[PDB]
């Protein structure tokens, strides 16, 4: 029941693979992780559960679908993310909670 703060930046699916791709950013961070034995706490999340929310209704109606997101509970690494790629938005959330039961979920 103990709930944790996830930090997000969220953007559409076509800008994230295709448009401005992360995945070198993703491999090079999850490189270093491992040569310092760190616990992976970022993760790549298509189609993310956690907009699904009723209380992020807004949010998703707002952000081209479908989307994706970049979920951390290293908030830095999350604003760096907003300062890399630009064209997103970031926030945070609690979890796991009854609208947010699997806050790494990826709805497809
Ligand atoms: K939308």
């Amino acid at each position: 029941m103990k709930m944790q703060t996830y930090y997000y930046v969220l953007a559409s699916r076509r800008f994230l693979l295709q448009e401005e791709p992360i995945e070198e950013v993703l491999k090079e961070r999850t490189r270093h992780y491992h040569e310092q034995e760190k616990e992976i706490d970022f993760w790549l999340v298509p189609q993310p559960a956690f907009l699904e929310a009723p209380e992020f209704a807004d949010i998703k109606a707002k952000c081209p679908q479908p989307a994706a997101a970049i979920i951390s509970t290293n908030s830095q690494f999350i604003t760096w993310l907003k300062l890399r790629l630009e064209y997103v938005v970031t926030g945070e959330f609690s979890a796991p909670s009854e609208t947010i039961p699997n806050p790494l979920a990826s709805l497809a």
